[PDB]
């Protein structure tokens, strides 16, 4: 009788990551100090095109997206703990973390706090020695989660989120979509208890994974298995959505609305 008490209805709580987010790192910003930022991306991208880190991945895919051509790297050293070098251009660039421009005692533009303030990570390049630019990265709000939140705002729904992030990358993610309401440093055996207290208010929906998120979407009075796929049958969720987009939700409780059976 799942989609049938949708109309009933009154909150709605989304776990993070994968279901508003993208579920892995992207480039969200480059910001250049007297370098331009495209040339800041390719050169980044040219140091960092035989790393295995995520984050140096992300840095790489953003330069694909953008059509920027590779560069060969002179001189490349890999420094754990720091992060990489190479020569480009006969100027020696690096891209490093900020625990290494830290352990350098190099002094950071103001900005780059307003970034580290949003949960982003943040990658600094250095042209011989001093900063030419930074690059900061997410795990991506997902083209869909604005218009999935506004459509259930529009039909008085409250829109909540739980994650395990830190309460920077949840900050940032809740208002960028406009969240009523958001929890952050909540562990995956914690999720069910959120639900239970936001129940306390409401009937309340959870969206999030049928198999990682088991617990929280049987507290709740719907639970909302997203992007479940074909393959791995979701039995004990109330209702499985077979592909990943939030604004599906809206559609689930707006038809019920409109219907009884």
């Amino acid at each position: 009788q799942a989609f049938e008490r949708a109309k009933d209805l009154q909150a709605v709580i989304f776990d993070k990551t994968g279901t508003l987010t993208e579920g892995r790192f992207g480039v969200t910003d480059i910001v250049g100090f007297n370098h331009s930022e495209d040339e800041l991306l390719q050169i980044a991208a040219s140091l960092e095109a035989r790393s295995e880190h995520p984050i140096a991945a992300a840095i790489v895919e953003e330069a694909e997206k953008r059509g920027f051509g590779l560069t060969e790297v002179e001189e490349f050293r890999a420094i754990p703990g720091k992060g990489v070098e190479g020569i480009v251009n006969g100027r020696r660039y690096m891209v490093v973390s900020p625990g290494y421009i830290r352990e350098l005692g190099i002094k950071t533009d103001e900005s780059v706090e307003k970034l580290k303030q949003q949960g982003k990570t943040v990658v600094f390049i250095l042209k011989n020695g001093e900063v030419s630019g930074v690059i900061a990265l997410a795990d991506r709000i997902r083209p869909e989660s604005r218009e999935a939140i506004s459509k259930l705002k529009a039909i008085g729904i409250k829109c909540m989120m739980l994650t395990g992030d830190n309460r920077f990358v949840a900050k940032w993610v809740a208002e960028e979509l406009g969240l009523d309401d958001y929890f952050a440093e909540v562990l995956p055996h914690e999720k069910a208890e959120k639900v239970k207290e936001v129940q306390q208010k409401y009937v309340t929906a959870m969206v999030g994974d049928g198999v990682n998120d088991a617990p929280a979407l049987a507290q709740a009075d719907v639970g909302i298995a997203i992007g479940a796929g074909t393959d791995v049958a979701v039995e004990t969720a109330d209702i499985v959505l077979v592909r990943n987009d939030p604004r599906d939700v809206a559609a689930i409780v707006e038809l019920s609305r409109k219907t009884y059976s």
